[PDB]
């Protein structure tokens, strides 16, 4: 008899089984292809553990070995595979047993699974996993959301394998009812989507100045020593630049510029649009990936028009990390992460009102500190910012001093990138527009477009002096 | 007995009845509030065609007075109102009767509504109308899509009341099966969304230079005389700017900068994201409207942060249309509509592949020339561009000479606006990122982010030198 069950021996599924088994819990593993299950026990037999790891080839034996109430963890591809696995388990579980879906699924679908499963005496919990392969093996951050009773039942198992923060608290906190955990996980990736693109966009800017791959990460390493931008994404960005093939060439040169995506980044952008929360940086991150996927279109576009005006190339004479071009981008990069995280948090607060999770916002920022993708220094002030003022109008209001210090310095270098080079900067320029619009009392295009709609649609417009709607009568124009 | 029925006596519904009545067809009208139906006949009883206008207070009398097979046109609010009307019509029509939904609905629901009505012997058609209040009465453009058999019954009515182009063709063409007609209408507004924001953004740019409300439309009038930007949307922009109250103050000063939205702009951005077509300008137009709706956020943000660095103000001493800033902005504006229209058609072509509309694209662009919101000179070359090369990779490839002429001039003026002023330019700058990205064979941020995903997620990456996917072995970073 085992204590827990994990289904899906993928990158996240395989390492998670190793983690809990190392914790002393008896882990039962199952995968759709039984060959993987046999190989899993074969390679991981020389460890100081895995006597608790017993693999099974049939589903009936997988369920029967679990302590009642059963706790089955699902780590398969989100969507059809998760739906396929849950219905397969419905014939091998009993009343009161707990199923846990940990794949990066949609929170809308998460509530549907809860209703369909509670009708047959089954219990469901929706939680998200972040940290990647290494985070899975060492310790990830957990984002659980659903019925509060189920979370406490699996609380000891989750916290043991969870990442341990600097202070000592495990990086897991209950988020709320429904798909609150997956909603947080969905927007956890949304923040990851933008910042990962921000680092890549700054990578393009440095390359636009003739910086070869080595000095680009040299600039990044100096920014890490500053401490403000110290983050896991900075670590992987530096590692990507330093990557070199066996032939001596940089790895980044041979990599095709096509970025795959799986759901979570896309779904969060649509929902933010649907709820009405302005998230240009979050939406632009997804669109930027879509641009890279149309590689055949780009090749045809360049071939059909090769005389593209790319602007006057402006190589930077100083290629050291102390160069003004490097220094200006540091303030440009930092404010874009601040802007992007603000939009990520802005949707989450509005999402809490609409779907009624009962989200504990200050603790959810604190659960990012270690083990997850968004881990870094910036989570300190951001957790503190919403702890001091839970009613903060915008996350940037906590970082006023950093904005004043480098908002101007940010503006010229992007303009310098714009005028001198033809490098696309979708997310960074979206963030700058978000900062300006959210900090200007009156946006002139808001007034004019309101009039424009009234001209043809007679939709009316709002007035500043008095409440209500008024429509001025326009002359015929067709 | 009448031949056609119009349901919904709104701004669009009333004028469409006037159009068809002028054409000689007997129009039967019905509105949910019968007071509107009774009032409608009172003011339009002195017209030369008020014998053709017969109002009905009950739907049963409304249906019984229609020529068999019945053709009822629905022009009510999209969503719940249309669903209520459709179910109400199911009890008063018989087999072979045709229902036409003309509200700006979702094309996904349009195919679903057709299936639900064929199960009771009813026939459905999804069509969109654009042109506003004035366009509806003097002839709008129609975008019908659905069962091809249904189209022929309503062909004489739609083409007769349609706008007449310069050559003479009515601005109506069958688009395809399912919700193809409403899908064109949904992205018709998406193109309208961006350019309306582009004009408002150019209004912001000129206002940031001290041009004041009056001289801004004077600059706009010069661009109208140029002929390149000559369009209905340009005409209403000048009219909106020129609007002045009796007290002498500009109308734009008293208008609250909050922009409402009704479905089509939001839905098109989500669908473009869903299918994977990169349309940042279309998405940014919706996002820009969301920014203007957050009035409470900006007011609180400005109070919580009054020391906003607005940059070095650079007033243009020359406020004439011949000013270099105005001339550069003309080239900056023009290429962004070119970019935005390309994405609108790029989404439409990919949407045709996914849903199998069978879209006749060159004729679908040809229905835009007159009667719709986006009508103007620029639609001419675009119709010709896709006629010469139906497999054209991107509409920007057709406008090579205009791109070469002012792509650089567009880049500098945006940089001047960025450095000197803190005015948000979401849509225009999003288009510039689209222009740059679509014409570079290899995007460096696409390469770097591809490595970033492999570092933590082990997702792999594609290589330029050889086919396949590779995963580089990374050192521990947690
Ligand atoms: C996150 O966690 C979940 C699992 O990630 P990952 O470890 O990469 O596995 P994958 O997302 O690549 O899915 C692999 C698992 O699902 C099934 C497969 O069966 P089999 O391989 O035997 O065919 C295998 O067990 C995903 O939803 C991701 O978004
Ligand atoms: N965005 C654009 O560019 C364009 C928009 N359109 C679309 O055409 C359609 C009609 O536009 P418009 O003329 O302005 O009218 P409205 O969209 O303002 O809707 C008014 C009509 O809908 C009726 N109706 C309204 N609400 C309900 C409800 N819950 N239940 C049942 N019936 C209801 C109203 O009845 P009553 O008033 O008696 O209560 C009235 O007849 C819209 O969908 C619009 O999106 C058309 C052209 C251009």
């Amino acid at each position: 008899s085992n204590d827990l069950g994990i289904i899906g021996l993928g990158v996240m599924g395989a390492n998670l089984a190793l983690n809990i088994a190392e914790k002393g819990f008896k882990v039962a593993v199952f995968n759709r292809t039984s060959a993987k299950t046999a190989s899993f026990l074969k390679e991981h037999e020389s460890e100081k553990f895995a006597a608790n790891l017993n693999g099974y080839e049939t589903m009936k034996a997988f369920a029967a070995s679990l302590k009642k109430p059963r706790r089955a963890f699902i780590l398969v591809q989100a969507g059809a595979a998760t739906d396929s696995t849950i219905e397969q388990l419905k014939e091998v579980l009993e009343n009161g047993d707990i199923i846990i879906d940990t794949g990066n699924a949609n929170f809308k679908d998460q509530d549907k699974r809860a209703a369909q499963l509670e009708s047959q005496g089954l219990r469901f919990l929706g939680m998200g996993i972040s940290g990647g392969e290494e985070g899975a093996r060492k310790g990830p951050a957990f984002f659980p959301g659903g019925t509060p009773s189920v979370w406490e039942e699996v609380r000891p198992i989750v916290e043991a394998a969870a990442a341990k923060a600097e202070d000592g608290r495990p990086c897991v906190t209950f988020n709320g009812k429904g798909g609150a955990g997956s909603c947080v996980k969905m927007y956890h990736n949304a923040g990851e989507y933008a910042v990962l693109q921000i680092w890549g966009e700054a990578y393009t800017a440095l390359l636009a100045f003739g910086f070869d791959n080595d000095q680009i990460a040299d600039v990044f390493e100096s920014w890490k020593a500053d401490g403000f931008l110290k983050s896991y994404m900075l670590d992987i960005s530096i590692a990507a630049c330093r990557a070199r093939e066996a032939a001596g060439n940089y790895l980044s040169e041979k990599v095709k510029d096509r970025i795959g995506s799986k759901g979570t980044g896309l779904w969060s952008a649509q929902e933010a649009l649907e709820v009405g929360v302005p998230a240009p940086s979050l939406s632009m991150a997804v669109i930027s990936r879509q641009m890279t996927m149309c590689k055949e279109e780009r090749i045809a576009n360049c071939k059909a028009f090769p005389n593209f005006p790319r602007g006057p190339s402006a190589e930077a004479r100083d290629k050291s990390p102390n160069s003004p071009d490097a220094k200006q981008l540091y303030h440009a990069v930092s404010l874009c992460i601040i802007a992007s995280y603000a939009q990520m948090f802005q949707c989450l607060r509005e999402l809490d009102k609409v779907y009624g999770f009962g989200l504990n916002l200050p603790a959810t920022i604190a659960t990012f500190r270690a083990g997850c993708i968004l881990q870094g220094y910036l989570l300190g002030p951001m957790t503190k910012a919403f702890e001091e003022n839970p009613s903060l109008p915008n996350l940037m209001d906590a970082f006023t001093k950093e904005i004043v210090a480098g908002l101007d310095d940010c503006r010229q270098i992007l303009a310098k990138l714009t005028v001198n080079t033809a490098v696309s900067l979708p997310v960074m320029m979206a963030s700058l527009s978000y900062i300006n619009a959210m900090y200007t009392e009156t946006l002139p295009y808001g007034q004019l477009v309101s009039l424009q709609r009234d001209v043809f649609g007679r939709h009316g417009y709002e007035r500043t002096d008095k409440d209500g709607r008024e429509s001025f009568e326009w002359p015929a124009l067709q």
